[PDB]
């Protein structure tokens, strides 16, 4: 076992711990949900940490002895080595210090033991002043922030991508299938499955190139701005240095902020994605209800499609299948949306020269990126792809469909047709069959005019 | 055009305004939305200034020749006279410091007209120290909001109350008609229409006795508290009092908050009721989407109910008849539910001794009891009393159900109905006529055990 | 007095009336907010209908004779004449037909006046006929929404652009001005305020391109879709004719959209907007209540810069100037993000072909927008031209604080550092004096070290 | 790597695990979240199956060889034992039948174990038909769901009762404290920091009774609704068994809900619960911001107040201790209210006869509940208890203000003290010195309307 110290007093630390004091009293003070933070953002934590050693050691301030000690600590937990010694919680006060310390204590103390050293000899390596050089809280923490949030979007969009391809299928698959519109739920005019999932198609379209967008104010960041933006005691060699690291290392076409104040204070550009995000699940959310509904039954309900089964739905009732797929969809829709107002509260709640609330927020963006991806590719596969229609059920719902009249309303008039359809749906005969009673249009009219295939318009 | 004056300047006052220069500044200040103050607010508003006036009286500080113009100019804006003079928007800085000075400045202008004066002649009705003596913004802007809240949340559950006793006969009125009970909207048991609808009852019931409790904290009110919740300069008696004429006036159960710091900088009242306003609206929002699916019609839908037609439903389509009613509960609840959003942040920006949000949280707090109250009132009138049942095209999905078969289970054994509901899935059979086939069941049996009471009541179904 | 009939009955119609009997229906069955539909919403209306008129003549389907009058109508209730006639409910059933049909009323009834005939002679001049011939609700409807909503965005963007200019002078004006930067609101770090109004300023012009950019989708209009998408009773020539007449009518580079039942179904491009207005007023109620904050005191409190006083701000206390203008402010915002749960709500509420809660969802929409214009407006002008500063104030806030240690940061190092800081705040005595107690600098070299001017880094 | 089957098709289940296909099917269709249920909902599920085990056998219809090797499973579920099995994500489809199903795979196959059976061997304990009997998905999860959200929100009251037990010491301490109360944050009148510690403390008060008060309608507990609520194949004594169970089981005072139907498809206990928990926090978000203004400091801030330091509170300015415990709840509350709007979501979502939103809704709900019970503990401790004030700076304030001419108003008269209001604001001199300048006030009257206590109570200052 360790023993460390700080203001606060002597703390014991377990000897396999690489993680420090500062860390432990977070996880003290803020024992809220016992989450770990995102994976992503430990891996992001660490290219920070590492392009400000690079940087540092660039401009003759950090010895390369230690400096290079931490680029391979960095490398490992890059890599995914450490990060089950990150252990602070995302929901914590702060601002996410505790976060930025518990890179610290771990990156030096694993410096430490790639020297050949022990932990604990913060002596060799020290948390606040080598592996935190030229850094405040302020720009590693959002840096890291901004890096993970756009790997994540990234993964968002080639599932996305790949979830508006499989629409699409279903888009030409079934172009030719003829259903009833329903409108309020009221029988309406005819359309083609296969129109509907166009439609659904391009809604996605435009939530990529929404969340796509989302990205730009990203590539900015704040590093260099230490406390507060005015970037004290960081050097601009330092700071044009540590941002090429870091666009080298991230693989993202970074760039430094224009105004550090700005980019520090302004949480805008996370308020901004969420929003993205949100607008999606809604589409996504009704797009779902809709599936639910056409393969509502099969027997006392809609019946026009059918959805891969992948559970037993049910636990009594046997021949149970359920629409779980689309379900699920329903209810991260419900967290994307609830997380988007934590996220503006959060990021309303900002303070002069710091927004204090960052970490629930990141924690609520980086779950709502996170749960979106996983969401949509068990859903395209699933689900979505293995979609089937019951083309019969569905042509039988036009074939006794008062709403064909619709066609025959530019000859007869809305008055005459109106009253033939009241009577219609009253008496439950064909529509053929009362304009034949009214003699309103001859039967050689009708099989022209009350033809189905008038979707095309 | 008179002219007016305070400590910033001058202004232009029209001359057939009550309406003073603090009134005229914040309509410059805060042309918002252009809405007015709720009615009720406004009649509050009076009552609160008569019962002050009334208590200074009383405690021989203002004069009675004074008071008595007061008293009677409220009256009337009690009665309904002088609403087009309130003209701040609700949407305003301040506090509500603009909305307590509109109330200031046309019950003085109305008492001077009263008492024989023009309007404009301050000197001697005075919008400050005769009005709103006693009294600051901040436990009368309140007091009034307490009284208008209660007042409205009453007709809502009457409103309520009335809507409760509408669903309830269509409970009775539904209690011997089977259909298909649907989970996921999947086909699952018998169920009769009747008991979904004393499930909308119940839950009725309940959202009638969250709202009652609400209004409890509303009963508390913070007269006297004057600036910051001290009660400084404000005589015990002159609080007794107003309260007392406050009760009378209002015919409410009203009562001094025991603690004038706590009732004055604390809004957990208003979150409090706008709460249980969601959950209301939550449920009925539900029952609207029921409504609108059992509806779904004329063929090409479930077509289990039909809603009264109140309008032709589309302006194309020929015999479209939509259900319009539950929709717009569908859309009220939305706006009660983002208006609990404001409401809550509003509740929540409040800072040290005074909340300055309260405007658009008493704004949206009153408009969600109003439309919820005009929402129920309709529904309950246009749509619930005048619902029918499709018992035939009910009975018909059940006759053809796979479901079903969870009833004969017991009888037959799982393993006999295992092979029959297989086999009615796929031939798409009666179970019914599938267990006289098999000749596993008599007839005079089956009408017992697919009896529309026996498949949907605890038990085995014999 | 009139009277009309209707499958529902007869009703008694005011003879003053423009309005018809459907809409008659929708004032009793929607008697919820009695508030009117919005201004812009009933110009927009008619400048559909005239389209719609227009395009009807040029494909000789609808006679000039009525056309014209029609044409006559709209453009006098486009310059503004016969608001007062629009009387249905914003918050309504029907999807907004009863929008719609109070328009299709009030333009026959003014059409038939301008005839020479009297009102209710619907024989010349049909509601559903002829001023509503080739369209539906459900492309009307959304068409006017569409125009409407790009004209209040563009007064919006006005309004914002002069509020951008205006936080940009006081950028300039108070650059000189040194002040403490705060954070978690504890005494951090030197700043100037001016570098505070740029953030402001930089914000705000993130707020402008979102805004604009919300836009681009709004320019494509669903008419000529009719009941569902399938554009059934519409000819490709009306489509076609009805498009480039509302792009001269409006001004506005309209342009039909590729897909019809997309347009018709999905409410995107409205949850996109109100999205971006979201964001906005999360960063305008931030800067609102920095400005309350700093315009705190005037004696207990930040007091580092006072706001035009604009009204008495209490009712007992003499001398009380309130920070009204930023207050309200902050209430919009609370509206605005309420206002998109609302709108999100009902966007999602969207079941197969047609949407049905788009009333309360444009009602909101509408509302946030035009309550921003106004906000802004005043708040621009009562407020933020007329902030002055407390340099002195400010100035020895900055003397008196040990957060300008941070700058002898890199020479001491932390530790020796946080001592001497953790000493200053408890003794209470200057960072100098303890500096030259622990002998760990010299005067000459904390001359240059702790003097403030270090914000530009 | 045992082989499993369902009648999708076949499965490849590791031989260590105790949990089944079903469970591993959900494993791969909902790999959402990847979080684990709450554990004190894994504990509510085996005291339901349990209770469920037990009503079988006394109904004779559950042989006991089987029924107490489930029963001693169970009972080693509540201990703590099995949790790692459970293995299914909060976020899924299928309405929490993949919850339901996890509890009956895990319990099955240690119920094989404990007689000395294999894992896999489910012909003689079965998951459907044996753990699960009497049983649905819609009664056992939502009854477990009842059990569990009753013991957090205990834990809870607890934890806030210790809360409120806290603020009100800091009322006590802090009783004879002047300071200036401020109002829009502009200084207004004086106020005892020990007054708006007892406001504080009486929202508080507040919460307990609207939390204590959301639990009412959890007591009713749905179990042998069975599919939809009709209660169908499930035996009255059963019922009337199992809840006996439950309520010895479980401790609470369970009773079965009159109306089946109504209790399965309402999902307004929920709602109602979360609705209080929403004012709750957002009244504590207000508190906590309060507190971080207070202790705004060191120098260039209000600094009336001082919380205790738990950590460095900035890596690069020396001696920053920041607020980070009230940081954390102010975090907390906006987490609640967007978990509010996930839950109001999910309950509206319901359609007919089930909620399949259920998940999502109890996921929020329990984490809401938990993170504020674990966030006023820390905050109880390490912040309110340690709270000390700045008398010195806070009655600097007072004797420097000019709002305390309010209270030395009704000697002078307001012709008298308007002058000298506008003297001491322009000049910057204490009132005091003022009143003895003009020789208007002696210096012992002065003790006695300058005091701390007769500035902030009702009356006079005289």
């Amino acid at each position: 076992y360790r023993i460390e110290k700080d203001f606060l007093g002597e703390k014991k630390i377990p000897a396999d711990a690489y993680y420090g004091i500062q860390t432990l009293r977070a996880t003290e003070n803020f024992p809220i949900t016992g989450y770990r933070i995102h994976e992503e953002l430990i891996r992001a934590l660490a290219m920070v940490k590492k392009a400000a050693a690079l940087a540092n050691m660039e401009t003759k301030r950090l010895p390369a002895h230690i400096g290079e000690a931490i680029v391979a600590a960095c490398d490992e937990i890059i890599a995914g080595q450490w990060h089950d010694q990150f252990i602070v919680d995302p929901i914590q006060g702060g601002a996410g210090t505790s976060i930025n310390m518990n890179a610290n204590e771990v990156i030096a103390n694993r410096a430490l033991e790639i020297m050949g050293k022990k932990k604990g000899d913060y002596f060799h390596v020290r948390p606040n002043s080598d592996v935190n050089m030229s850094q405040s809280t302020n720009d590693a923490f959002p840096t890291a922030v901004h890096i993970a949030v756009l790997t994540l979007l990234d993964h968002l969009l080639e599932t996305m991508e790949r979830m508006r391809d499989a629409f699409a299928e279903k888009a030409k698959a079934f172009d030719p299938y003829i259903k009833m519109g329903r409108i309020h739920l009221q029988d309406a005019v005819p359309i083609r499955l296969g129109q509907e999932f166009e439609a659904y198609t391009r809604v996605i379209e435009r939530d990529i190139q929404r969340i796509k967008q989302s990205r730009g104010h990203l590539y900015e960041i704040n590093m260099g701005a230490t406390a507060v933006g005015t970037g004290l005691n960081a050097d601009p060699r330092y700071i044009e240095s540590v941002v090429k690291h870091l666009r080298e290392i991230s693989g993202y076409p970074l760039v430094g902020a224009e105004n550090l104040v700005d980019a520090t204070q302004n949480t805008d550009a996370y308020t901004e994605v969420s929003a993205a995000l949100k607008v999606c699940m809604m589409n996504m959310s009704k797009i779902a209800n809709d599936l639910r509904l056409m393969a509502s039954g099969p027997r006392a309900g809609l019946g026009e499609i059918t959805l891969p089964a992948r559970q037993p739905g049910s636990s009594i009732i046997p021949g149970m299948v359920c629409p779980v797929m689309a379900e699920v969809i329903n209810q991260i829709a419900f967290q994307v949306i609830g997380n988007d107002h934590t996220i503006c509260l959060a990021s309303e709640a900002g303070q002069l020269e710091l927004n204090v609330m960052e970490p629930v927020l990141v924690f609520n963006l980086l779950q709502s990126i996170s749960i979106m991806n996983n969401g949509f590719r068990v859903f395209t596969e699933y689900c979505v792809k293995g979609i089937e229609a019951n083309e019969e059920k569905m042509k039988e719902y036009v074939e006794k469909s008062v709403g064909v009249i619709t066609a025959v309303n530019p000859h007869i008039g809305y008055e005459v047709a109106s009253r033939i359809a009241r009577e219609a749906t009253l008496t439950g005969q064909s529509v053929r069959d009362l304009c034949r009673k009214y003699d309103v249009l001859s039967d050689e009219e009708l099989d022209l005019i009350l033809d189905p295939y008038e979707m095309t318009h």
